[PDB]
């Protein structure tokens, strides 16, 4: 006799954004006045796009994860024409918007994000959840500025025009996935390397003018740092962006890396 959710349970307020397949609203649960983000998906659009499967998979995985740096799915329900996801509201919005605003983050902000991300991924891997999307546009910020990995990235339009895709997003694809090799939890360490670089620099490390060059840069691991990137950061990013997934660090080594601990001092 779990909770049967119904639309009637919520007061809906201002739109927070348009998705590919519907909209997200600021909402309150009526009795409690608790604030949350209500995501509405239109079944006819889900069907047209062939994405129901993505939605059942994530809802299943997501309903079972509880971690302060993973955006919580509190529940879901549907009617004849709509699916509703009752999601944690992150008041500070996306990390991507904040990176656009600032162009790049400092070392403390970056290293603190990486700690949060490493903790969340390490929790995911302990539940056999692998290959999480941690692109900036899929990271939200709580009221204390804590990072939250968002659910259901495929339901939101990719940035502006900047990101190109293939079997996923080109800029974040690891070499093992583009040389058709087997892939495992070690993809998440590659992602973390790309993200750390993007945080510090303001663009991802293999960004190129064509789509085939971006691909060659990844497979060859051709990246360089702007002069302002400090040696501890270069060291971490270089350890994360190893061509061979096996030589990528464990998440615990990321968490105890001296650059991370010098710059991420917030008690976990
Ligand atoms: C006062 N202003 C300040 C500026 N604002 C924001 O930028 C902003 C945007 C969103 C939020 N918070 C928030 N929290 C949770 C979620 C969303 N958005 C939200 C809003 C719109 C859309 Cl389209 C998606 C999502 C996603 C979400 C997702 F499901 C996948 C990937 C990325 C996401 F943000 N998850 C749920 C807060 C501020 C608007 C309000």
């Amino acid at each position: 006799a779990k909770r049967q959710w119904a639309l009637e349970d919520f007061e809906i307020g201002r739109p927070l954004g348009k998705g590919k397949f519907g909209n997200v609203y600021l909402a309150r649960e009526k009795q409690s006045k608790f604030i949350l983000a209500l995501k509405v998906l239109f079944k006819a659009q889900l069907e047209k796009a062939g994405v129901e499967h993505q939605l059942r998979r994530e809802v299943e995985i997501q309903s079972h994860l509880r971690h302060p740096n993973i955006l919580r799915l509190y529940g879901y329900f549907h009617d004849a024409t709509r699916v509703y996801l009752i999601l944690e509201y992150a008041p500070l919005g996306t990390v991507y918007r904040e990176l656009q605003k600032l162009s790049k983050f400092d070392e403390q902000r970056t290293a603190t994000y990486i700690t949060e991300l490493a903790n969340a991924l390490s929790y995911c891997h302990s539940k056999r959840v692998i290959h999480r999307d941690i692109k900036p546009e899929n990271l939200l910020l709580g009221s204390a500025g804590e990072l939250k990995i968002a659910d259901f990235g495929w339901s939101v339009h990719a940035p502006s025009s900047r990101r190109a895709a293939l079997c996923g997003t080109l800029d974040y694809l690891p070499p093992e996935m583009i040389e058709g090799r087997m892939h495992d939890e070690k993809v998440d360490l590659w992602s973390l390397g790309v993200l750390c670089y993007e945080f510090l620099v303001g663009k991802p490390p293999f960004e190129a003018n064509t789509y085939q060059e971006t691909y060659k840069r990844i497979s060859r691991v051709e990246f360089t740092f702007p002069d302002f990137v400090t040696e501890g950061a270069r060291d971490l990013i270089s350890r994360l962006l190893k061509h061979n997934p096996s030589q990528r660090p464990m998440l615990r080594e990321v968490l105890e890396h001296p650059w991370i601990t010098a710059n991420s001092s917030k008690p976990s």
